[PDB]
């Protein structure tokens, strides 16, 4: 089918599982340790914030509130992006100055820990708990200092690699099953490509691979009649093309989390003059199409975190 | 064994499972629905607080920070008590005036919802989500209005009944296995009874059944040399005798969450003039004994919460 043809040229399905990371095989110990860390609020100085707090695995992997402030890169509050399938994103943050985005040498993990705690503090904390000490040795055998920021980061990435959502209808369609998407979804997929959406939203995650000088702003006054995606003040200031997988599960939308309905988000983008102007039917069909991007949500067994000991730092500001 | 004799007269083990609640059998649908609600942050107006936030199932069922404010009964901030085995507690809150505690007609669930949201709001919220609507009908078939505060409360209680921790060593010892507790733990159990601890901390949960006019205060200046448990300003003002099950997992201690070490908490209580003055060995042995109260932690599969719809109220203050 010609439709399946161009689809396959532009998109790729989520693998059933990633087994290697940074050229290293992912062990189960690493996965388990990473899970604990992802849920342990003790990584925050205050002992109340965990990755799961803002990237809630029960609600699409995002907190689903307008904005929050979790990473040091942030110049301000932004909508928390889902953590599902994030491992495939080359472009990680929402926005930034092009020169600075070539200076954000830091990844999400280091960014967050430095913001809500300090690496030294996090190390001292994990070190005071025997169960963690052991878990680290068992997961990183050939290591001098098993409990170190580096390994912690590696462990979390391993768990992150576990949070993928394969087998969404769209993916089944890409893999072959031409019955996966209904007619409306197909008109949508067609319109998505025809209107130039795929110009920016492409690849495995339908986005998350590049930055562009367009961002949502509240109109000076000219949802879909209150906000618009326009050029930034200079092409040096860019926003990441949001990866669309599981988009139906992570409202509100855009970096500021200001539009709550997907139909509006679609209309707004389809009015950004970044392609052929959209027709009502298209907007509807596209939305239907987007729903086909919801994959299989990860089944997570809440980890049992080890108890603090007498040398474990106590909460603070 | 004489020791096992008085032990059995004063204590009782946690049943393997509670199957009935308010004279009604607990179905699995109720359990599942309750689990979702316990983790759904949308029960708070702001969409950021869930029961799990403060009664974290991964860390002993408590948040393990000095204090928090989660229920309307609260006159101030208090340490969040564990939710594990709470269903067996007759006395639910930390403290209060005797006359008012005969007016706290409200339970933890209603107290919390009224504080962080409103019953009407919570009802409107759950009602806007089809998956919940259905889950409610399947869990409460013979019901006029399936989605109602009442049923929500019932569902959560059902899930609460699931959060019990049977088979702690102490319990195995009570059930017979005289090898469950080592010699030190036995000296501890003996001392616990001999020093009058069991006068207040008894029953299935070693506490949580009655109120007494003694509470921790910071000495005017006379941990164990900075705080003390003394009489309240009048026997009308009382504090609940904290249930001790899983106590080794829920530091800090006392209603204000001011003492971090169990040895100190024990010393302080064993100096309250509520029994024979404790000897260093005893304090150590008792602590060892308390550790025998950590039961089997519940294995929880994080629930997949349904997506908000267009009629679902948006976050607020
Ligand atoms: C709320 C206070 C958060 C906490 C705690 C954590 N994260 Fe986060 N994360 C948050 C926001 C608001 C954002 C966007 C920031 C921006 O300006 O871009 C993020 C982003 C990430 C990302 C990048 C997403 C991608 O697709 O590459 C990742 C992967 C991520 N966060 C992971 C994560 C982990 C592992 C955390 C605990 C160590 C962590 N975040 C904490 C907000 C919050
Ligand atoms: C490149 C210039 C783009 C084209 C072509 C389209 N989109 Fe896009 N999209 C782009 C950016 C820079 C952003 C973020 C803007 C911001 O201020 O945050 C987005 C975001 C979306 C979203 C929101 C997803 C989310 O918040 O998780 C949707 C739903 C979306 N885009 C859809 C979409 C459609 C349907 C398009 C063509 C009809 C389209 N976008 C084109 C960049 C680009
Ligand atoms: C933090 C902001 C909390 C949230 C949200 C919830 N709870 Fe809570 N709970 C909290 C505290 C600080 C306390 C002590 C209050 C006091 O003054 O006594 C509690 C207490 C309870 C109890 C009673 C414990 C017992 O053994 O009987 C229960 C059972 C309980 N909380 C349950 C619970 C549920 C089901 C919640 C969500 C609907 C809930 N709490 C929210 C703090 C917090
Ligand atoms: C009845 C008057 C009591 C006697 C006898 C003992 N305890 Fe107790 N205990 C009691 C109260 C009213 C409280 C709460 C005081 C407050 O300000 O919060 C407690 C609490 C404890 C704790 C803390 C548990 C927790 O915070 O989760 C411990 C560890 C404890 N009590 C132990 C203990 C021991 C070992 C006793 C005899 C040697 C003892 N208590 C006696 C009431 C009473
Ligand atoms: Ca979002
Ligand atoms: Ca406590």
């Amino acid at each position: 089918d010609a439709l399946h043809d161009q689809a396959s040229a532009l998109f790729k399905p989520i693998p059933e599982q990633v087994t290697e990371l940074r050229g290293q095989p992912i062990s189960e110990q690493q996965r388990e340790l990473g899970k604990k860390l992802f849920f342990d609020p003790r990584l925050s100085r205050s002992h109340v914030l965990s990755c799961n707090t803002c990237h809630n695995v029960g609600t699409g992997g995002a907190d689903n509130v307008p904005t929050s402030v979790g990473h040091g890169w942030q110049k301000g509050p932004r909508n928390s992006p889902t953590v599902f399938n994030a491992v495939f994103n080359a472009a990680q943050f929402w926005d930034g100055r092009a020169k600075d985005l070539g200076e954000q040498a830091k990844g999400p993990i280091q960014n967050s820990v430095e913001m809500h705690s300090t690496p030294q503090l996090v190390e001292q904390t994990l070190g005071s708990i025997p169960e963690y000490v052991d878990a680290f040795r068992k997961a990183f055998p050939k290591a001098g200092k098993p409990v170190s920021f580096d390994n912690m980061a590696l462990a979390i990435e391993a768990y992150e690699a576990t949070l993928v959502t394969p087998d969404s209808p769209f993916d089944l369609y890409l893999k072959g099953d031409d019955k996966a998407l209904d007619a409306q979804q197909k008109k949508g997929l067609k319109a998505f490509m025809d209107s130039g959406c795929s110009a920016c939203h492409n690849g495995i995650n339908l986005g998350g691979q590049a930055y562009f000088p367009f961002g949502l702003v509240k109109k000076p006054d000219a949802d879909k009649g209150r906000f618009a995606v326009t050029k930034t003040q200079s092409d040096e200031y860019v926003f990441r093309a949001a990866p669309l997988r599981n988009v139906a599960l992570t409202a509100p939308y855009f970096h500021s989390g200001q539009v709550w309905e997907l139909k509006d988000a679609v209309a707004i983008m389809g009015n950004a003059q970044l392609g052929k102007q959209l027709a009502p039917d298209d907007v509807e069909n596209i939305v239907a199409f987007l729903h086909s991007l919801s994959g299989k949500q990860p089944r997570v067994e809440y980890p049992l975190l080890p108890a603090s000991t007498e040398t474990t730092p106590r909460p603070a500001e």
